[PDB]
């Protein structure tokens, strides 16, 4: 367990040299993967917008899942997001458990996306971004999630820090 | 190092049964401390206001010093609040070497706030929460930042997570 740490360390060395998105992603999916999160997904959603709210989605998500996420307008009534939003804590969800939204977590359910942990962070202009850490395998018990508390707050602000503002304000 | 994933997994396990500002702050203090940070200070500045930012400060700080801060207006002018309020990544800083509010420097390190470690992160309405930890003893070096930034990501999250919105409501 002492090797959590180290997945950590080598992470944020790792952010310390990724002045873009494409190069600060690899790095918190790596580490997401190393605590055993096979998916690991970030979501912008900006305020500006307003008539319509647009989601800006990175990871390593199942391509055919944020398609259907998209021709399928989940962004408009996305459960993780309504919670994540509301709250300053993480979300642990299970996709075969949530109550409603039947046909948002039969897809997540369908393409790995079952047992996920999610945090979302807002940023000086009021955009909204959400760090959303999936395993397709097991849910976790309260004994791993206790452990898994301290490593999954630090990679939530290294999303946070490192990642939205590179995806909100690209240097190019 | 064994202990860093320790010293945080007592404190996130403390946070879960801590409905109050009373009962949060303690656990975060106490990982401040085990990683090497004397005085850990929370300060949530308000929008609202408008003519000039109300802040909440709650912490382990000599409190003379935070009745300098009062007294002398420090919440229009703190060079901390500007610089993690306009950027997302951590902030470290010297008392010593700071260029410019010299007033504002000179009275943080008459009180021991010297070498300092500072995060803002916002919430829905719009404020800015402020975790500071801070030494007394010796500035921070590349090689000790390193090993700290992952622990100190993790107080933080905590920070603004479940000591900031007891802060704001209840």
């Amino acid at each position: 367990n002492a090797m959590d740490l180290t997945i950590l360390h080598d992470c944020f060395d790792a952010l310390q040299r990724a002045p873009t998105a494409e190069a600060a992603f690899p790095p918190i999916a790596a580490a997401a993967a190393a605590l055993g999160f096979r998916y690991c997904v970030y979501g912008l959603r900006r305020t500006l917008p307003l008539a319509r709210p647009d989601m800006q989605i990175v990871g390593n998500h199942p391509r055919e899942w944020e398609h259907r996420y998209v021709k399928f307008g989940y962004v408009t009534i996305d459960p993780i997001i309504k919670r994540v939003a509301s709250q300053p804590r993480p979300v642990v969800w299970n996709a075969f458990d949530e109550p409603g939204d039947t046909a948002f977590w039969h897809d997540a359910a369908c393409f790995g996306m079952r047992y996920g942990w999610s945090h979302g962070g807002y940023d000086r202009a009021g955009n909204l971004g959400v760090l959303t850490l999936v395993r397709d395998t097991t849910p976790l018990d309260a004994d791993e999630i206790s452990r898994l508390r301290a490593p999954c707050a630090s990679l939530s602000h290294a999303a946070h820090a490192y990642l939205m503002p590179r995806l909100a304000d690209p240097i190019a």
